[PDB]
């Protein structure tokens, strides 16, 4: 029928989070039933996958999280060759942690790929008989034939089918615990973690197992017949399946399936709401719809480790990019030694291309303090403020430096900003520190190593003020004339369309998502800063340089619609704040 | 069983060719039986689809072509408001054109998508009874029920999906039957609005016993009856069906090369030679992947977009030839602004990227205004950028006697096209083996004012904003084309006769690909002539993913491929080759 199929997965860390996304893409493509994922996760996986599934909005898919750390005390007495083995052991205790009403589940490891509809494997449960409660595929390796005890060749636990009711009725907890203790007296440690334990139980209790055909867990023989693949001539085809699912557009999987009632979690309810309230006749409909659009988000795509800073002064460089600016990553890493947060607007293919590039970069693999957040492409305009908000929400520091992927910061800018947060008393007062922005017209080989070199180059016409030839306003309030000779930080007041690059405390106002596509977004943000009486201080020894780039993908209606978005922003601001808004409209 | 299912499709033109590839993807994803396609095609479709199925190498799939142009006289007497309707009319004559041994077929239109195994529809033939020979789904529009009309029975029927019992149709003298009906109706109605469909309906009006009505769900006309829907007919609830269409558009066609699990096929001979060549290789060699990719066959889709070439009066027309990946799509409009003559492009894409490119072109006025650009899709496969396969695909399929072998990242000078034509006449390229060199420069400025004369070019060089990409002084001041000799690692951009030697397919990835090509031109005694007034400029761009590929072993293997080229050259030619080794 439309019965819901229940899938339990243990997943800890960043790699497992990626891998489970790939598994889930595989199940969804061929699925025809509702799905309920029970993710037993550590804190890292729980955060990443929680946000991921919230923003994915897959119809008819429920996801429950179970804290895996709170489970280690159940299996930590069983020694393992690899510490990660403890997570494997946790399958043994699913009967305890899963809800009591849940009668049967399919357990999968993260390196499993589906090649068919999961309803078939789920249907195999009906062929169980009597005291059969475990469904497993023979271990296709000769590990147990030549080592913990096993029944014949033994069984692989990458794919397990559990009758939870019967397992609870048989008091499975006591049984596997006794078996484990009894065998652990002789064998000192488990090599293959849960797998070992399971085989011993099935060896001791050969009535428990129902052997699944080889083809429900193809451990990489028996291409039509192969249905579930397990990684560790026909290999090239399956590697192409795996690559096909890595790169397959997750957004295509939001497809609804009738016959079955769908569930719109809570975010989908409100999205449907907002898209209904809209005026379809209005010619800026795409702008309003992308004001409310929800993108798949995969936080912390790569391994991440932040080292707690002594001071409460640490600063994160925050930026966003699409694939055409991948070239900037390493450059920034050479110039900025502190933590970095990046929102990357990619397609799934581009996400995996980025994966390969980053793993093949010495600088990127040596940096563990850069969080790379993937916002998957959707719709027609570059959601610059969505991206900025995603990057700036997920930082590990009290202060952040809001930059572009296209600037290279001054060498030593990071430590200088920390000294500045101390010097300008950013801990006790509401201030926005400005980093003066300059530009170059072609890539250069010697980067200025001092403000004196900066000034010499500027006097030769090889460096210029940022956007100097198009919008001299926007950075003119910085006053580069007095910055030139200044030695003390100095205060500047707000002017129309002013758009500096600032370092601020992390809980500052976010960007307004109504301004999709290229427009007056940063200007609106700076106005938001100025109403809340953020003080604009220019730093006498800081600077950043914009690298030249080709334009990225100008209809008259688009100009008109931006103008209407600007108007509606000023009107929501007049209502939002009050008399304070007036000094900005006269601009 | 392993019984073969026969599918006949009428396809003319470029749009139809893309659409039929989509149809075939959807059939292959669900098929479990061998397949035999009967493609009734105009010349364009025959060229396109012949190459596509040759390179696709789908197991257990046979493809026969029937020249549709030689069939026009069968139906041209039936006037239509659309000339394209003529190809529709050709369904009426399948009993004549399909082979005599062929008992039954499924006829499909190009805009059909399958959602299930085609053997189910094929089995529906067994429910036919008595004098029934035509299987059709009711027409879901109200076209025949009112003024929005040819005679029809009730709703009428949709002709996008038809089941034909060819034996009984031949015994019934079906040709005279529908012809009689067409003429009788044609005396009253002056022309057909919907072509073959009308005539079919007229027959069913006159002969209501012929039809077996298929359920609506074998031909869902979209312009309700979701699990039960099996075949979709294209023309809120839309998003589900467009997502199926997107899912088949984006599916990796190469995955459909999987073997038929129950039935042994023979994969013609293109797989026979691929298998031979991949067996003869030495797997112990550390450049095995390069050698394996020397012979890989990539799925190829020539003329992915509408193409229309205007025959040149004189025999001097030149084609700009180039290759690109998705990351350089931005360049197309620029090249079209600089080169008004014909263009042939090899695009190394995935299926998703191919459909994204379709969208991009559909939204570009400069690209839609140009009908003289051929877009050839070489679908990605393997590990290295098959640059010379790409160049060869692009340069073989041109419409002109001469070709300009360029790179996607240069913009040619304005008016280069006419200059090259005038040059082929003055340098007598019709009677002699010559390679005209187009001097290539480069800029590091991203906001460049493109020089509109050689004098402006030279000033920009004198101010340091342009630089070379020989005696530049001889070119600087030259006014006559001049001859230059070959030198080590020589690599100019040349305009040559269309039958010059092709690129050597062993050079996968970036290395001595062009060096070897130019070296071939020099052994076959082409003259290198520099044009004094031609030039093209390299525009700065973000790097591609070549930047990732270029492992130590990859450097070693590229140098090894150069060595092996020189060695095969010494064997093929002789002492004339030695002067290139001494370099
Ligand atoms: C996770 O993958 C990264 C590279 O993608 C690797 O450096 C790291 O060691 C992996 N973590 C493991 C194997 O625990
Ligand atoms: C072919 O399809 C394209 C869509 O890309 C359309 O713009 C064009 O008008 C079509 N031409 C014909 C003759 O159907
Ligand atoms: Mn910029
Ligand atoms: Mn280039």
């Amino acid at each position: 029928k439309c019965e819901t199929i229940h899938v339990a997965i243990v997943c800890a860390g960043y790699n497992a989070s990626r891998d489970v996304v790939t598994l889930v893409k595989s199940v969804l493509f061929h699925r025809r039933n509702p799905l309920h994922f029970h993710l037993i996760a550590d804190s890292i996986a729980e955060q990443i996958l929680a946000t991921l599934f919230q923003t994915w909005m897959v119809p008819a898919v429920r996801v429950d999280f179970y804290n895996a750390d709170e489970l280690k005390s159940e299996v930590s007495w069983i020694p393992n060759k690899h510490y990660s083995g403890i997570y494997g052991l946790m399958k043994l205790v699913l009967t305890k942690t899963l809800p009591a009403n849940l009668e049967r589940v399919i357990v999968l490891d993260t390196d499993i790929t589906f090649a068919t509809d999961i309803a078939e494997l789920w249907a195999v449960f009906h062929k169980f008989k009597g005291q059969q409660v475990l469904g497993l595929v023979e271990n296709q390796s000769d590990w147990y034939l030549g080592p913990w005890p096993a029944l014949g060749r033994g069984y692989n636990t990458g794919v397990i089918l559990l009758l939870l009711d019967k397992l609870r009725k048989m008091k499975w907890e006591q049984m596997w615990r006794l078996t484990a203790e009894r065998e652990l007296m002789g064998m000192l440690s488990t090599s293959l973690a849960d797998q070992d334990i399971f085989n011993a139980v099935i060896k001791q209790n050969p009535f428990l197992v129902y052997q699944l055909p080889c083809f429900w867990n193809v451990q990489l023989q028996c291409v039509s017949d192969l249905k579930v693949i397990h990684w560790n001539k026909h290999v090239e085809f399956f590697r192409n399946l795996y690559l096909t699912f890595l790169e397959y557009d997750g957004n295509l999987l939001r497809r609804e399936l009738f016959g079955c009632p769908s569930e719109a979690d809570v975010n989908s309810e409100n999205l449907q709401k907002q898209l209904s309230e809209l005026d379809e006749d209005d010619l800026c409909y795409e702008f309003r719809r992308e004001r409310f659009t929800v993108h798949r988000t995969h936080l912390y795509f790569l391994h991440y480790e932040y080292e707690p800073a002594a001071d409460s002064t640490d600063v994160t460089l925050v930026a966003q990019l699409s694939m055409d600016r991948l070239q900037m990553l390493e450059a920034i890493c050479k110039h900025w030694e502190g933590p970095i947060s990046l929102a990357l607007y990619l397609s799934d293919a581009e996400a995996q291309q980025f994966l390969r590039y980053a793993q093949g970069s010495e600088v990127l693999m040596s940096r563990h303090n850069v969080g790379y957040h993937i916002v998957y492409k959707e719709g027609q305009f570059y959601p610059v403020n969505l991206l900025r908000n995603v990057a700036m929400k997920h930082i590990s520091t009290p202060y952040m430096f809001l930059s572009d992927i296209d600037f290279l910061p001054m060498y030593g800018l990071y430590e200088y900003l920390r000294k500045s947060v101390i010097q300008l008393d950013l801990a006790n007062t509401k201030k926005a520190m400005i980093v003066p922005a300059f530009e170059t017209l072609r890539y250069r080989l010697s980067f200025p190593k001092s403000k004196a070199e900066l000034l010499s180059m500027l006097d030769m016409g090889t460096l210029f003020t940022f956007r100097y030839h198009v919008w001299t306003k926007g950075h003119a309030p910085t006053n580069f004339a007095k910055w030139r000779t200044a030695t003390t930080p100095y205060r500047v007041e707000w002017e129309a369309d002013f758009e500096p690059y600032v370092v601020v405390r992390r809980d500052c106002p976010e960007y307004d998502r109504r301004f999709v596509g290229f427009g007056w977004n940063k200007v609106a943000h700076i106005m938001e800063l100025d109403v809340q009486e953020y003080e604009f201080i220019v730093l006498p020894n800081a600077y950043m340089i914009h690298m030249p780039h080709a334009p990225s993908f100008s209809n008259k209606q688009y100009r008109i619609c931006l103008k209407t978005l600007k108007e509606e922003f000023q009107q929501d601001m007049s209502r939002r704040y009050g008399f304070a808004a007036l000094k900005y409209l006269t601009a």
